[PDB]
């Protein structure tokens, strides 16, 4: 079997939060659809898919010219782990060899450029994954972890150290996933040694999850 | 020489950030004025001072009643430590014995009892720090730090990265409102952190940190609810 580059795109049509999320409209484009225009104008996949459990995304993913993967209630449940959605998607329309990216549309400022300039990361050979991240306002080491009762993150001494003495920190900011879809599927998870990161700023890193980040993204525009 | 428990305020005249921020009111009291109160009204102390380069700062000290000491242009300059001030102060007043507290003040809700409170969990016998935090909105343990130009690491383990929250043990941050020391660790020690450090936690509300014009609003506004 030929290696495809899969983008594939979990948009379930229930939230916790707002609800109807990933049909929720920024600059007249629901969510949905910025992502899959992102995943369009990278030219980095073979196919895109949207993988939904109602109609109503399914129309609405169908009308932006990808392919929809339908998926069972039970694994579009709040419990549902996004591996395991990635991993229906990839067996519903048989593939198991190339590279499989997860593009959540929670991170509708993450644009196509973003997402090939990720992908330039993405070593064929070593096949670790390519996680786009931010950094951190607070840094990690400067923190303490409740053991019952706390102890630092790594030395005391850490707590007290101004930011340019220690390393640079980062989180993952779920707006892109790249990894080897063997190794994927092996592996059941996102997160592949080698890891390597693909740094993005704070403003283009921002999840929608309420009323207000929707706003605020549609000021960033 | 009898202990008796301190409570150093640090409080340089200048801010490169907002213009005279120690001397900036927040509903009719400075914010000096604010940790001034929150160590008197705390009733945790012997002595109360307040370290500054400059003469408004002095001005204002005096008249809520407490001590100042005068720190040199070099104690206060942008890269000075907060424990070589504190250091200075002890020094400057002669007290090595019992407890010091550094109560910065640009934590302007941290009140009287938020310290009463991380007191008493001080134990005078282990003399281990007591530290005022909050919790973090983003997990640490789900971070990689950057060892070399584009290569990083994860914090702890590749697999943290993926684990839910509640299946993580808890973190806290420092929220730079309190930290009590026993005096003698302190000095020797030439830092903060001693262990076994106890945490006291405090809300993320209570533990804003006024750094910007924004912050100072915000902060009147929790106040004013
Ligand atoms: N089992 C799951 C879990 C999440 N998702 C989708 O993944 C995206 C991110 O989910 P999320 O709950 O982390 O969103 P936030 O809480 O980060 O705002 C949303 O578009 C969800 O609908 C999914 O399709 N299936
Ligand atoms: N060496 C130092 C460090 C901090 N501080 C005070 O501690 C508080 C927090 O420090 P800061 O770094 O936010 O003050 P800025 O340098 O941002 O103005 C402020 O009230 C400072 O004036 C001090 O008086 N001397």
């Amino acid at each position: 079997m030929e290696k495809q580059n899969i983008a594939v795109i979990l948009a379930r049509q229930n939230s916790k939060g707002l609800p109807l999320k990933n049909l929720r409209k920024m600059n007249g484009i629901s969510l949905l659809g910025h992502t899959i225009n992102a995943a369009i104008s990278s030219k980095c996949f073979d196919r895109i898919i949207v993988s939904t459990d109602g109609g109503l995304i399914a129309e609405e993913a169908k009308n932006f010219g990808v392919e929809v993967v339908l998926r069972p209630a039970e694994l579009a449940s709040d419990t549902a782990s996004s591996i395991s959605g990635v991993i229906h998607a990839l067996e519903t329309i048989g593939s198991n060899s190339g590279t499989v990216t997860l593009l959540q549309p929670t991170s509708p400022l993450r644009t196509g450029a973003h997402i090939r300039e990720a992908f330039s990361l993405f070593d064929e050979k070593i096949k670790g994954s390519v996680v786009s991240a931010c950094p951190m306002e607070h840094h990690p080491l400067k923190t303490l972890l409740q053991i019952n009762e706390y102890a630092p993150m790594r030395h005391l001494s850490d707590l007290e150290q101004p930011r340019q003495q220690l390393p640079q920190a980062f989180r993952p900011n779920g707006a892109i996933y790249i990894n080897d879809t063997a190794s994927l599927i092996a592996n059941n998870c996102f997160f592949i040694a080698p890891t390597k990161l693909y740094i993005m700023s704070h403003q283009d890193s921002i999840d929608i999850d309420t009323e207000l980040d929707l706003q605020q993204a549609e000021n960033i525009l």
